[PDB]
This record gives C-alpha cells, sequence and structure tokens, in this order.
C-alpha cells in the first residue's frame, strides 16, 4: 500500500486551460537519438497493466537548457469499446488512449535514486484519437500485440523513429509536477503534456483495446487512474 | 582546480528585468520557523571567504506546493570603502553586499547527495543598499565581527529573527537554475533573488567590509564571482 500513492500532489490531473498559467520560459522540447537503427530489437511487453517498450540508452531529452533527461520506457493507456481512456482530461473530456514517455534526470545513474527527488524523473504525454489513415509508426507497436496478448509475455520489435509516436509540435504543451500513477506514486515528477494529438485509425484504437489479456481472465482495458485534483498546484502552459 | 566551474550553467548571472519571463505560477515564499529565540546561540565563523551563521533545524522553506527545503546556513558577499560588492547584478549596477541563505531540499538527508542534482539546494539572495537608519537586524551580525577578524576565527551569537534580514515582498522575486558561487561551482542550484532591497547604514556597510582578515594578511574584501553567462537560461519573475 505504497503511502507516496496517498500524497497531496498526485497524477493524473484535469487540465483546464484558463487556469494554466502562460510562462514563456517553456520553450520547444528538445528530442536527440529517438531515431533508431532496426537492431539491435527492442523489447515489448505486456505487463499486465499496460503494454510498455523498453527503450535503449541514447535518447537524449532536454525541457530547457541545463534540463536534461535520458528515456527509459513508454507506455499506454486506453479504455474499451465506446469507451475512452486516457489518464488526463481536457476541461473534462477523456481522450481515447494515452502515450507516455518516461525519462530519467541526467544527474542520477538509476531510477530508485530519482524516485520522488524534484524533477528527477519526467513524462512526456500525448493523447491519441481517431483520424483516416493507419498510423505507420504506430502499427509497428499495434501489429505485435497478437503476440503479447498474455499477461507477462513479451516479444522483441525493430528500431523505429520513437519521436514518430509523438505529435510534431513539441512547442505548445502543458507542464506540471505530480506523481507515477501506478504505486508507488512517487511525486516530483515533472510531466508534460503535449496540446497536439496524435492520430490512429480506429482498427488500431480496437487492437489496442481488444488484444491484450491481464490479471486473472479479464482483459486489459480501462488502465487509467482516476484524475486527482491539483491541491493548489497551478499548470503552466508554454502558449497564452 | 575544480573543472566544474567550467560547466555552462554556473552563477552568478545579470539580472536583466525587461528580459525575465513572468510566470504567474511562482507563488509568495513561504518561510517558516525563522524566528529564532535568543537561546540556543548559533556558530558565526570567518572562513577567509565569507562570514557564515550556521542555522539550526526547524527553518522551513516552500518555493512551491511540495517544494519544500530546510535553511543550513547563511553568509554574506560584499566589497570594499567605496567599491560595492554584490554577486548578482541588476541591468549591470552592482549593489553594496549581498546576503545568501542557503538551504538544502527535504527530498535529500545529506548536501552531499544533493550537489549537482536539479532542486538539491535552493539559495535565498537579497541585495544590501545603503540607507540613512542603521538596521537593527544586520546589527546583530555586524557588531560581532571584531571578534571574530581572524581567519579560522569563530564566536557564539544569541538566536536572532533570520526572516527580519530579508526584504519586505515575499511576492517578488526573480528566479533561476545555476550553480555554487565557489568551488565545487555544482550545478543545479535554484536561486531566487528578491526584488526589494534591504538598507544598511554607510557605517555598517564599513563595519562588514573592513573588519575581517582572509588568507595571508590581506584584508577579507570584494568576496563575489564575476558574473556568468545564461547560456541561453530565461530568468524568471514572480510579478509582471
Ligand atoms: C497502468 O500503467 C503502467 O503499467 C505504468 C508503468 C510504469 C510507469 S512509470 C515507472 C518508472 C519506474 C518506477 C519504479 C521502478 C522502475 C521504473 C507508469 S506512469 N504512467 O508513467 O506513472 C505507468
Ligand atoms: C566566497 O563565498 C563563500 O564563502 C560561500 C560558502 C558556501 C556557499 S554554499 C555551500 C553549500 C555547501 C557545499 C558543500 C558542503 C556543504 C555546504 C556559497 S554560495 N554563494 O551559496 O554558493 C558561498
Ligand atoms: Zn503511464
Ligand atoms: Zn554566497
Amino acid at each position: 500500500v505504497s503511502p507516496a500513492c496517498a500524497g497531496r500532489f498526485q497524477s493524473p490531473v484535469d487540465i483546464r486551460p484558463q487556469l494554466a498559467a502562460f510562462s514563456p520560459a517553456l520553450r520547444p522540447l528538445e528530442l536527440l537519438g529517438f531515431q533508431l537503427p532496426p537492431l539491435p530489437e527492442l523489447r515489448l511487453r505486456n505487463n499486465g497493466h499496460s503494454v510498455q517498450l523498453t527503450l535503449p540508452p541514447g535518447l537524449e531529452m532536454a525541457l530547457g537548457p541545463g534540463r536534461e533527461y535520458r528515456a527509459l520506457q513508454l507506455h499506454l493507456h486506453w479504455g474499451a469499446a465506446g469507451r475512452p481512456g486516457s489518464e488526463h482530461t481536457v476541461e473534462g473530456h477523456r481522450f481515447p488512449a494515452e502515450i507516455h514517455v518516461v525519462h530519467l534526470s541526467t544527474a542520477f545513474a538509476r531510477v530508485d535514486e530519482a524516485l520522488g527527488r524534484p524533477g528527477g524523473l519526467a513524462v512526456l504525454a500525448a493523447f491519441l484519437e481517431e483520424g483516416p489513415e493507419e498510423n505507420s509508426a504506430y502499427e509497428q507497436l499495434l501489429s505485435r500485440l497478437e503476440e503479447i496478448a498474455e499477461e507477462g509475455s513479451e516479444t522483441q520489435v525493430p528500431g523505429l523513429d520513437i519521436s514518430a509516436l509523438l505529435p510534431s509540435d513539441f512547442s505548445r504543451y502543458f507542464q506540471y509536477e505530480g506523481s507515477l500513477t501506478t504505486p508507488p506514486c512517487a511525486q516530483g515528477v515533472i510531466w508534460t503534456v503535449f496540446q497536439q494529438t496524435v492520430m490512429l485509425s480506429a482498427k488500431q484504437l480496437h487492437t489496442l483495446s481488444d488484444t491484450l489479456w491481464g490479471p486473472g481472465d479479464s482483459r486489459l482495458q480501462l488502465n487509467f487512474r482516476a484524475t486527482q485534483p491539483l491541491n493548489g498546484r497551478v499548470i503552466e502552459a508554454s502558449f497564452p
């Protein structure tokens, strides 16, 4: 029963853009090394809570000058047939799905030293919505979900352009301080939520929500935490 | 002799208010437990680089919701007769002196763990200027310098209200991330520089700069580092 999961400053949150603070010090995010060669392959796992892709060393992310991170992994949150499952909401709207790319501050060698430390971990988050076309970067992961239908299963996938899983607009985002959304829910996590969304086909969103199985003989669906109150935190925005 | 002194994100810096970014998310500083009783006494020490007062446990400081610190020590930077010695400057203007109250994040149990980690240490900085009245708060410290004029000397002083050494409006400050201004010049220090100043008499300012002796047979004077480039860092302001 991680006591951190009862902290005052938890994630995810409902983003109310009218209450967000415009902060012009929030510059465009910068990503280096995200365009991977096909080999070595990466490991894609059904962990019973999400599908998680382990990322290789060398993916560097900066929130700004002096604010440097390395990417660890990415995973997804999703709903069910006719039910949205983003973690974050905007003005109470929940989107079909959400991607999280979790990073470690370059000041720490291990996750366990960064847990609960200010700015020790940073998450990049983007909503997934339905578009008309099959998203080619997503297809490389989604086309392998059948291989990992079973809880605790994994498979290897070719490296891909990891930045193609995210929006092209890196300028416009909300940022706030919060927590991991799974035990141990440690605080001090810098959350960056893109304004622009990513487009998947209806078929892709259905593959995501209908393929994977979780604890027991239950479908892995609706794997989002309820929104947590801001409790006086102010969400910042990189635009007015 | 410490290559970190040549890092990219060093302190101090020149503040250019018109180029600061206003972020309404920067709330008034909260400083609790700073009104110390006369007992126990505190160590005041000439360390040959500054005069330093050791602070007891219980001085709690927050830069924002869930971003808490405990004060460790305070020290000063000053010039010489008719020469200002602040560390920060404002549009190129050097103030007569500067006070620094150094704090440790509650997320770290030791200073050595915090050095080089983002937001591990936070310093509150205020400019000291010349005014016509004698300053009662500062007198408690200045009146005791004669006793510690020898490099390496120390004395015990009565408890004092540390918060009385600071400016009037805790809602009005600049903020950026930089470094210690002495070796090891570690990065990831959050600097908060009050917009308003504190006034000492000309006599008090003279007492500060003229009583203490440093390494060799030289005066302890002009104990400030040269200003360092922002290198892309944007200074934030808590007010438009
Ligand atoms: C239902 O969602 C998940 O399965 C999930 C898994 C991991 C993580 S991050 C953990 C980083 C970590 C922590 C401890 C040890 C080693 C790695 C998150 S999140 N949304 O970013 O908080 C969700
Ligand atoms: C010439 O100036 C100084 O004497 C001076 C001394 C200490 C400090 S902070 C040290 C924090 C610390 C470091 C290591 C171990 C334990 C405490 C600073 S400053 N201006 O805050 O960078 C100036
Ligand atoms: Zn997540
Ligand atoms: Zn100092």
